[PDB]
């Protein structure tokens, strides 16, 4: 069969890219094999020497840096999705649709994704920052290694709410399930998704096509199904 693509694939991007892989491995015979975590950690395994050959990152700023330091193919980095921050319960109309929950609540924990590691993560402290509520909300965080941990409390139980990735929540123009609040973007860095081809991916025809499939029209389309723009 084809070149494999090792694809390190930041927690926000798991359903979506398993999605892709199938009709891209049905239309181009390259078979996608997915890591999924944190984008800091990526950064860390990626600069020790993992396999991986495509990054699909949570922000640019990363990729960008791996660039710098001398791990990325020059030319090879776009954005490939932007995603949104929302803040969610599975129990509907706990997170009312103004959010006030965050001002007036008396919830004990709250999801995030570690910030240090996870830029959705990153975008949950800055909203918080810009709400003017982070000294309040600082003691009831609760961080989960990645931004699909942080779900997954909530998800569980082991927090009253969170802020997820829009991913995790939002199908087919909707937000699906529980109760959302969408963060407005005037609060946070815009969620631009960037990827790269690694070192280890240069002049590997799996990674060439899958960036160019990344950019094609299946791609978008599921890309925009989840919620994520252009
Ligand atoms: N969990």
């Amino acid at each position: 069969n084809a070149d494999e693509v090792q694809v390190a694939v930041a927690a926000n991007f798991t359903a979506p890219i398993q999605a892709i892989a199938k009709e891209f491995e049905k239309d181009t015979g390259h078979r996608l094999v997915a890591a999924y975590g944190a984008t800091g950690q990526f950064y860390t395994q990626i600069k020790n020497g993992a396999p991986f050959q495509v990054f699909l990152s949570a922000d640019d700023s990363t990729p960008a840096k791996l660039e710098q330091e001398g791990e990325v193919v020059p030319g090879s980095r776009f954005t490939y999705a932007i995603g949104t921050l929302a803040l969610w319960s599975p129990k509907a109309g706990y997170v009312d649709a103004e959010g006030e929950v965050l001002k007036s609540g008396s919830f004990r924990h709250l999801s995030i994704a570690n910030p240090k590691t996870a830029p959705y993560g990153l975008a949950a402290t800055q909203a918080m920052d810009k709400l003017g509520l982070a000294a309040t909300l600082g003691p009831k965080l609760v961080e989960g290694q990645n931004i699909s941990q942080a779900y997954q409390f909530v998800s569980s139980g082991n927090a009253e709410l969170g802020f997820v990735a829009l991913s995790q929540i939002y199908k087919d123009g909707k937000v699906a399930t529980g109760s959302a609040w969408i963060v407005p973007t005037e609060l946070h860095d815009p969620i631009r998704q960037d990827a790269v081809i690694l070192n280890k991916g240069k002049d590997n025809a799996a990674a060439k096509a899958l960036v160019d499939y990344l950019k094609g029209a299946k791609a978008a389309a599921l890309i925009k199904s989840y919620g994520y723009e252009l």
